[PDB]
């Protein structure tokens, strides 16, 4: 780790003592790894403290609960009295369900940060280093990479440590730096050095630094510090951390929660005024005061039994938990927001080479001109065995085995792959496996080079490591590759300039150019017959059209290149190289040679996820640079479309979506399932006008081109054997690959979405009636129906644990088989007011009507035969018994039946609109557990002696009880029915 980069190339070399052409020997790796240490990071400690995370007291409610604990906790104190034992209890009963659920989101909470750390724990980061073990790069553990040695970056590759450059392979080189400086835009390099020592980061315009990813280019360098070093390892924790805020829903959520906070604040202050006629009353110690005072406390305590303090905290949880389980599927949540997003999303759009299929390619079919004759072209088409990257296999005519070199034009034809090449072969010992260094296409390539050996260089001898790229070596040492003319998406094609060695052809020096067929076979005046060289005509032009398309639309639907060479090619001083836009003219008219067909086979999993997107009301469009017939093809097989169905103008390219004025542009896209030869902004278009209709969509990439769209659209998921740039714009990345966890998602969040709604309803039907039982009770003639105390307890019984449980309720019957939510419904739709309505009212009214049964109809107390005497005021208003008007036995009657229709009602929030019938409650076992948990809490306090007397008198087991569930069931009656109106009816 040498403290600089003020120093040139040389010096940086020559500190470390190393060829930027061999690097590093293996000895050197072993002293500098123990000398520097291995190049990671203590950061394996990421792990939030003990009580950071107890922070379940910060939503706007709660802190109301903990406001309305203090005004009990000074009351209390002042209160004087036989109470103390009545009065300090309040606020622990207020808080004791604050604790509950705060458990709860720790523990969730906790799990899923762990499950988080361990999808990251595999699959350790790879860099690419030159080797003197080695002629060729090859992949190590960046872990591994050593201060010295030499290094190799390319688009989309995340810069495995801090780099000085020593040069650029491409002809440019910017990079994604954001991460570390904040600059958003693809930053320029270059080689030579800048005097300021310690200066900025932002200025070192010679390197590269560990973290950001190369936005395009290619370069090598030696690693100029690793480990901690890195100028972000020590600006590690620094970071502020910008963890975004609260996601869509938890802000839709939490304005729902002061929406009721208002009118909460209403019904207390309100239900506080309407009495005052009872203020400087008897019972409370006869003033006005105690008489005004006893009533804050009945509306404050009224509140803290109406707000669901358990709301923001269940939001979180279940959060959490979506996490951990996607987690589980090997999927990365990058962000808080997707899970709940992909629920909702109308379509998914996604790339097709690397996302929906494999991107294991190789070359099966390749063909050259045989013979020309008037109309009729002769072509020469060989078959190619083994699927691998492995080079091992054979060269097939007519399914006999060939010796490739025999056919000038194959010559030419592997030539033209070596050098048109900026991948290659690795041989991976601990697998043995021959790996990719580069993009999938190109390596196919390689391979295919290895395999026909057109020199028949003798290699039945060498190590499976020198095999790798032997017979591409020979063609490289046989032709020098001045310059190479990068690739582009504008003209489909990349080209390199070569001169020969020693100069054979003279100074016959060639542009070897291979590219998307169409493109180059366009640019193309002559054709290559042998050796020979004749023009090209409209009866061969169709030919290899022909076969190209009968390769394309296949069994193997193939993808394919062109390969040409421009025989004379312009010269070199009259060609400018910092301007692509100029690339396509350089490469003009050219000689075919051939064309190449590679195998590239759809993932096994995307085909039924294909088909259960359907079902959720998914719509799935595949956009793609490739040809429209391979990508119809592959369509077909994939379940886009129908093997026969005609998709006259459900497919376009990119051409055609261009000549396409504005208005028809847009609706192409709610027709379309297919777009390909896309160019560039084509993608992030796409997705614009999908999101001008008010639709939820997502994109699914694997490299840089589909970075742009990633972003637009709402959910960018990314793959894991991907690209690091389009991981970065995403939200979300499938660490294996496995295309059916995006619908597990989106089913993940839909479920999180019904759960919510659940847990509202539940906890507000049941509040409802709660108060409603009040302005029913304190408003009819009734004497008090509860007390303080009394309301903070249903509180901490019904509020609590088994509502929070909801969360872990499980996912609908027919949840992914619904159409997507509207990104405009309401959250809670008119019916649904009513639903709550209803079940509030009966809940208030079998509450008020359980007071008054045991004074009138009951076989205890006085019986007032059904009129309760009509009014209260008797102090002969029929004298005929005490004060039973201000006894126990009947609030002890009405703060049971309403804990237990509430358990009841509960059940009632398994499923929105389903019959207990088809999903028990034992669908949720953890609401189950909780309810007992809350009932047997509640027998506690009414029969074990030391506490009665804090709050009521012991109903009768039996009877009494008997009588709680004769009128609390029927509300799982009641809402059962509401329920078979919206399932057998409504819709
Ligand atoms: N490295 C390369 N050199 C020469 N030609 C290439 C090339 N990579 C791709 N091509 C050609 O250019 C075409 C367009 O490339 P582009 O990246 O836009 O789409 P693509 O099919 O290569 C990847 P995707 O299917 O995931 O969008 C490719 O289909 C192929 O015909
Ligand atoms: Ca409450
Ligand atoms: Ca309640
Ligand atoms: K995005
Ligand atoms: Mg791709």
């Amino acid at each position: 780790m040498e403290a600089a980069h003020s120093k040139t190339t040389e010096e940086c070399l020559a500190y470390f003592g190393v060829s930027e052409t061999t690097g590093l020997t293996p000895d050197q790796v072993k002293r500098h790894l123990e000398k520097y240490g291995h190049n990671e990071l203590p950061a394996e400690e990421g792990k939030s403290l003990w009580e950071l995370v107890l922070e379940q007291f910060e939503d706007l409610l709660v802190r109301i609960l903990l406001l309305a604990a203090c005004i009990s906790f000074v009351l209390a104190w002042f209160e004087e009295g036989e109470e103390t034992v009545t009065a300090f209890v309040e606020p622990f009963v207020i808080l004791l369900i604050l604790i509950a659920n705060a458990i709860v989101g720790v523990w969730q909470e906790r799990n899923a940060e762990n499950a988080i750390e361990a999808l990251k724990e595999y699959e350790p980061e790879m860099g690419k280093v030159y080797r003197a073990d080695r002629k060729s790069v090859q992949r190590i553990k960046a872990r591994d990479i050593v201060p010295g040695d030499i290094v190799e970056v390319a688009v989309g590759d995340k810069v495995p440590a801090d780099i000085r450059i020593l040069t650029i392979k491409s002809t440019t080189l910017r990079v994604d730096q954001s991460i570390l400086t904040g600059e958003s835009v693809s930053v320029i390099k270059h080689t030579e050095p800048v005097p300021d020592p310690r200066a900025v980061n932002q200025d070192k315009k010679n390197m590269l630094f560990s973290g950001t990813n190369i936005a395009a280019g290619k370069a090598i360098g030696i690693v100029a510090t690793t480990g901690v070093g890195t100028e972000i390892g020590k600006i590690r924790d620094q970071m502020a951390a910008t963890e975004q805020d609260k996601t869509p829903l938890q802000q839709k959520l939490d304005e729902f929660g002061e929406q009721l906070s208002k009118v909460i604040s209403l019904i207390c202050v309100a239900v506080w005024l309407i009495n005052i006629g009872h203020f400087n009353d008897p019972v409370h110690g006869g003033s006005w005061i105690r008489g005004a005072i006893y009533y804050f406390k009945i509306a404050v305590a009224l509140a803290v039994a109406a707000i669901p303090e358990g709301l923001p905290a269940v939001i979180t949880t279940c959060l959490a938990l979506g996490t951990r389980r996607m987690a589980k599927k090997n999927a990365i949540v990058r962000s808080l927001p997707s899970v709940e997003t992909l629920g909702c999303t109308s379509v998914i759009c996604s790339d097709k080479t690397g996302t929906l299929t494999t991107n294991q390619m190789s070359v099966c079919k390749m063909f050259i001109i045989d013979r020309i004759d008037g109309d009729l072209c002769l072509l020469n088409e060989f078959s190619v065995t083994g699927s691998t990257y492995a080079p091992e296999g054979e060269v097939l005519k007519n399914d006999k085995p060939v010796r490739s070199g025999q056919y000038d034009g194959l010559v030419e034809l592997a030539t033209i792959c070596a050098l048109c090449n900026d991948s290659s072969l690795d041989f991976n010992e601990t697998k043995g496996i021959y790996e990719k260094v580069g993009e999938a296409t190109e390596t196919a390539l390689t391979t295919l080079v290895e395999k026909m050996n057109v020199f028949n260089t003798e290699v039945r001898n060498l190590s499976k490591v020198e095999r790798a790229n032997a017979c591409n070596s020979v063609i490289r040492q046989l032709m020098k590759k001045e310059f190479t003319l990068e690739f582009s998406r504008d003209r489909k094609s990349m080209s390199v300039y070569c001169s020969p060695a020693k100069s054979r052809a003279a100074v016959g020096n060639k542009m070897f150019v291979k590219g998307a067929p169409e493109g180059v076979i366009d640019r193309c005046n002559y054709v290559r017959v042998g050796t020979t060289r004749v023009p090209m005509t409209g009866p061969v032009k169709e030919k290899i059209l022909s076969v190209i398309k009968e390769w394309g639309t296949g069994r193997d639907t193939l993808r394919c290149l062109a390969l040409a060479t421009r025989d004379t090619p312009p010269k070199r001083e009259e060609m400018v190289l910092d301007d692509s836009t100029k690339f396509m003219e350089y490469e003009t008219d050219l000689t075919f040679v051939g064309v190449v067909g590679m195998l590239d086979p759809p993932r096994k999993e995307v085909m039924g996820s294909i088909q259960l997107c359907r079902d959720a009301g998914i719509r799935v469009i595949m956009i793609t640079g490739d040809n429209k017939g391979t990508a119809i093809a592959i369509c077909r097989r994939i379940g886009i479309f129908g093997e026969n169905e005609d998709v006259a103008d459900r497919a376009y390219t990119g051409r055609e979506f261009d000549d396409l004025p504005l208005a028809e542009q847009r609706e192409a896209c709610r027709r379309a399932c297919c777009f390909a030869r896309v160019e560039p902004t084509h993608k992030s278009k796409i997705v614009e006008y999908l999101q001008s209709f008010d639709e939820i969509t997502a994109m699914t990439g694997d490299g840089v081109n589909d970075a742009p769209a990633l972003k637009k659209a709402e959910i960018g998921i990314a793959m894991g054997s991907g690209t690091a740039v389009a991981k970065t714009a995403s939200e979300m990345v499938l660490a294996d690959d496995n295309f059916s966890t995006i619908v597990a998602a989106v089913e993940e969040g839909r479920a999180i979405y019904n759960n919510m709604k659940q847990f509202i309803r539940y906890l507000i039907s049941s509040n409802v009636g709660e108060v409603v039982c009040i302005f029913l009770t304190a408003a009819l003639g009734l004497p008090e129906a509860l007390i303080p105390v009394q309301l903070l307890w249903v509180n901490l019984v019904t509020d609590g644990l088994p509502a929070t449980a909801l969360g872990f309720n499980p996912p609908d019957l027919d949840i992914m088989d619904r159409p997507p939510r509207t990104p405009k419904e309401p959250l809670i739709s008119g019916w649904l007011f009513f639903r709550y309505m209803a079940i509030g009212g009966y809940v208030g009214a079998a509450t008020v009507g359980a007071a008054a049964w045991w004074f009138l109809y009951a076989e205890d107390g006085p019986h007032v035969t059904y009129s309760q005497l009509t009014h209260f005021m008797k102090c002969d208003f029929e004298g005929v018994d005490c004060e039973v008007f201000e006894a126990p036995q009947p609030m002890t009657m009405a703060l049971s039946v309403l804990v237990t229709i509430e358990m009841c009602n509960a059940l009632n929030s398994l499923s929105e609109n389903q019959s207990l019938v088809r999903m028990p409650p034992w669908v949720n076992i953890w609401l189950v557990g909780s309810i007992g948990l809350s009932m047997s809490l509640h027998f506690l306090i009414l029969y074990v002696d030391p506490l009665p007397m804090i709050f009521k008198l012991q109903a009768l087991d039996l009877y009494h009880w008997l009588m709680v569930l004769k009128i609390s069931l029927p509300v799982i009656g009641l809402d059962e029915i509401l329920k078979f109106v919206a399932r057998n009816y409504l819709e």
